[PDB]
């Protein structure tokens, strides 16, 4: 139907790409994948409870941390129930089910439900109220729980629209480029890879690098055709430099298990390790990109389906190897050991990554034995879920579908709250998949379609890449389409509002950027120019309201144009403010959002996420370092939005406000806090909060290798919560930022002591070692982060930093000592590094 034609047109607009396009393809994998995702979608759609899906309660099964029970030493919790001008205050017990307090209400005073005031957040479903995230959020922030009694959302609104033993060889015909301007020479390198491991390599003779270079030469490999593993890539690379200029990959076995065959003309990617180098997609730009032509002329297949010792010491060698971190390599010895004692290895879940890296994927018989091994997976299937281990089997080192699937199998058992914690990283992992359709892609579909909060962020995480990654936009686009076709008309409506809004603000942001980037000042002309442009949108163009992308529970209404402006910084980001479109809101406070161009916010997203992960880690040990991972969503190339934290200022601005400019007085910070503090109570609270938050970010920032900072890049709220920002990496050195002013707040100085500083040192050590208790998880998150977003990755030194930072190996005692020394290095440096941040 044209109705279908228009629909697909609406989908294209939400996605930012066209899955019906075939301009940059050489086979039907994408189309095959669209069709293949149909079943996964429909099966989850039909499976989800219409009522719970509409209300998406946000719950956790994790225990209430010790530091939160402190605020409840009476087994009673106060919920403020509203209904217009009314507002009671029903006392409740932490294990009181929701529906069983509306009963300690209705009767204490029925087709209703408890909804948070001013938010699209509901407190329903059979769950202790203490297990609801919003309730833990309020408690952790000493806020009161205000709810409004109203009618459940109509699930009718989520309606889904009806729907050979020869040696392998490859002939390199030649390369061609429109124009490729000191001259030099070139050659072609054809590699057979699997899980980033060259099984075979062949090269051509060095030749003249001209707009057209031919060889018409067969490159014969030693490996046999019926030995090629499913998921093996034929990697073609061009070398010039009188080194690597262009690369392109072709899956040797397709999505149907067939051996690739025929003529191919592949448009390559130019180099300006990482995930982009592994893509099966070809450069879309067929007009001004390099291309290579090859000939392939050569029947997949299939699947069906111990006793002895492990001498004392050899077992000791095995356990030693197993205990090493994910970055500790594997000697051929290690590999042969792991493999020979295959069945002993299978009894240790942590041995799995090392084990499979020990498999000779280029040997049919061996791989065959591997599957046989995974057949008896009893131990693995019964192991306690380890996200760190699971993620390792999903990274660039594993290309085998069955190996990766057991990883996904393990993810299946994660509760929605945990999926949210790792969603960005799981989405990024899709880049390591050899085929578009994959167990991991289907898992993201299932979970997204099953819960609205996960589906919302999945949308934006996917759109973020589809809008700026030529290497993966196609794959992600198909997966996003699949999701949109099953999320519901309601959500489709919401995404439509959100996209039109951010797409308008992006235009403004950029145009204003042009009338600026003049050298700072930010003219009134430029601000006048802004207000005029916003005025235009404020009319029949900017929807009445829209959900805040990084905080789906919040609905933003009309722009407070009078409060909007252009910030006085290198980049000229917009500082917008909106009124909350929710009357039941508990305030008149506007929603502040910063729209900026100039920075790659994909990096910021990644760090902010690992920051939340570090929080959950600290929780599992009763710690609360008070981090502050504000919302941030990359919406396009060097552009995106950021949440405006209320009542906070840059530590640089605090300094400038007193010294005027440059310096650097030690008490400025303490003054500021006191002045922003009225009651003495609040401040002795704020200084406390500053000690925790400072510790948190010093530890966090040190582990991630981004501690050496810049005063203008770290802020503080009037309530004492410190927090870094901008992760744009303009960064002698220092492990982190613990300058004199910070110390002054802690009450010490000039290298001395104080209750606090000692409270600070105590918190840091506890936090540091608590992270070391998840060394593997962090190591794997760190390296994935570096490969999918910080395109500045030496598959060695860079990734290795976190090993050293986590002080891998050594013991707890030497670890604690190690960090305390770092704290000292900051003390010896004082203001030197800070000051040096200008030359």
């Amino acid at each position: 139907s044209e109705e279908s034609q228009a629909f697909q047109r609406q989908l294209t607009a939400l996605i930012g790409y066209d899955v019906t396009d075939v301009s940059n393809v050489h086979d039907d994998e994408l189309e095959f994948t669209r069709r293949g995702l149909v079943t996964p979608r429909m099966a989850e759609v039909a499976s989800r409870d219409p009522k719970l899906y509409a209300m998406h309660p946000w719950v956790t099964s994790k225990p209430l941390p010790e530091y939160l029970w402190k605020k409840i030493a009476n087994n009673c919790i106060f919920i403020v129930i509203h209904r217009s001008t009314t507002s009671q205050t029903i006392k409740v017990s932490p294990d009181d089910t929701p529906g069983a307090i509306l009963q300690s209400f209705f009767t204490k005073m029925q087709d209703f439900v408890l909804r948070v005031c001013g938010r699209d957040e509901y407190l329903v479903g059979e769950t202790p109220i203490k297990n609801f995230q919003w309730v833990r959020h309020c408690l952790k922030n000493g806020e009161e729980i205000h709810v409004v009694l109203d009618t459940p959302p109509d699930p009718a609104l989520d309606e889904v629209r009806k729907e050979c033993d020869r040696k392998f060889r490859v002939k390199i015909r030649g390369i061609d480029i429109p124009v490729l301007p000191t001259d030099l020479t070139v050659f072609v390198e054809a590699n057979i890879q699997h899980g980033q491991q060259v099984l075979c390599q062949r090269r051509t003779s060095p030749k003249p690098f001209t707009e057209e270079v031919l060889w018409n030469v067969w490159l014969e490999f030693s490996i046999k055709i019926k030995d090629l593993p499913k998921g093996a890539l034929l990697n073609l690379q061009i070398y010039c430099g009188k080194q690597l200029l262009y690369y392109v990959n072709l899956l040797l076995i397709d999505h149907r298990f067939l051996l690739r065959r025929g003529e191919y003309v592949l448009h390559m990617w130019q180099i300006s390790f990482n995930a982009d180098k592994l893509t099966s997609a070809t450069n879309p730009d067929k007009e001004n990109s390099m291309s290579i032509s090859i000939l392939l002329d050569n029947h997949p297949i299939a699947l069906p389906k111990v006793r002895a010792e492990m001498p004392n010491q050899l077992r000791k060698q095995l356990e030693a190897i197993i205990a090493t971190d994910p970055l500790n390599p594997l000697t051929a010895e290690d590999k042969e050991l792991l493999w020979h004692f295959r069945y002993e290895s299978l009894k240790h879940p942590k041995a799995y990554p090392k084990l499979f890296s020990s498999v000779k994927w280029g040997q049919q018989e061996i791989v065959a034995k591997t599957y046989q091994l995974l057949a008896r997976r009893e131990v693995w299937d019964q192991s306690a879920l380890d996200v760190g281990l699971t993620m390792q089997l999903l990274d660039c080192n594993f290309s085998d579908e069955n190996v990766r699937a057991i990883a996904v199998q393990k993810l299946e058992s994660l509760e929605d709250d945990d999926v949210l914690h790792y969603l960005l990283q799981l989405v990024q992992a899709v880049k390591f998949e050899p085929y578009h359709d994959s167990a991991l892609a289907r898992f993201l579909l299932k979970r997204g379609l099953r819960n609205k909060r996960i589906g919302h962020f999945l949308f934006w995480f996917l759109r973020s890449e589809i809008a700026q990654s030529r290497h993966y936009q196609q794959r992600f686009a198909v997966i996003l389409e699949a999701y949109l076709r099953g999320c519901g008309t309601a959500m489709l409506h919401d995404f439509t509002q959100q996209v039109q809004v951010i797409e308008m603000l992006q235009k403004v942001t950029l145009d204003i950027k042009s009338l600026s980037a003049e050298k700072y000042d930010v003219s009134s002309q430029v601000i006048s120019q802004l207000k005029q442009k916003l005025e235009n949108l404020q009319n029949s163009q900017l929807p009445e309201s829209f959900r805040v992308p990084y905080d789906p529970g919040l609905k933003a209404g009309a722009l407070a144009i009078e409060k909007c402006k252009v910030m006085a910084s290198k980049k000229k980001p917009l500082w917008l403010e909106f009124k909350c479109a929710d009357p039941t809101a508990l305030s008149n406070e506007t929603i502040g959002i910063i729209f900026k161009h100039g920075d790659d916010l994909r990096q910021d997203m990644l760090i902010l996420q690992i920051l939340r992960i570090m929080e959950s880690i600290w929780e599992t040990e009763s710690l609360d370092l008070c981090l502050l991972p504000y919302g941030c969503i990359s919406t396009g190339d060097k552009i995106g939005m950021i949440e405006i934290v209320k009542d906070a200022t840059t530590i640089a601005k605090i300094q400038q406000s007193t010294v005027g400019n440059t310096g650097f007085k030690d008490e400025v910070l303490n003054h500021w806090l006191k002045e922003k503090s009225p009651t003495e109570e609040k401040f002795q609270a704020a200084v406390e909060r500053f000690v925790y938050s400072c510790a948190g970010y010093c530890v966090a920032t040190f582990v991630l290798g981004i501690g050496d900072r810049h005063n203008d890049n770290i802020m503080i709220t009037e309530t004492g919560n410190l927090f870094h920002i901008d992760f744009g990496h303009l960064g002698e050195r220092v492990p982190f930022v613990l300058t004199p002013d910070f110390l002054f707040v802690m009450g010490t100085s000039g290298k001395k002591t104080s209750p606090h500083f000692q409270k600070f040192q105590d918190i840091c050590v506890k936090a540091y070692l608590a992270l070391r208790h998840h060394t593997n998880l962090l190591i794997i998150l760190f390296s994935m982060m570096l490969m999918t977003g910080m395109p500045q990755l030496t598959s060695k030194e860079d990734i290795e930093y976190i090993r050293d930072a986590l002080t891998v190996g050594k013991n707890e005692e030497d670890a604690k000592k190690y960090f305390l020394d770092q704290i000292e290095v900051c003390r010896d440096k004082g203001w030197t590094v800070q000051f040096n941040w200008f030359l």
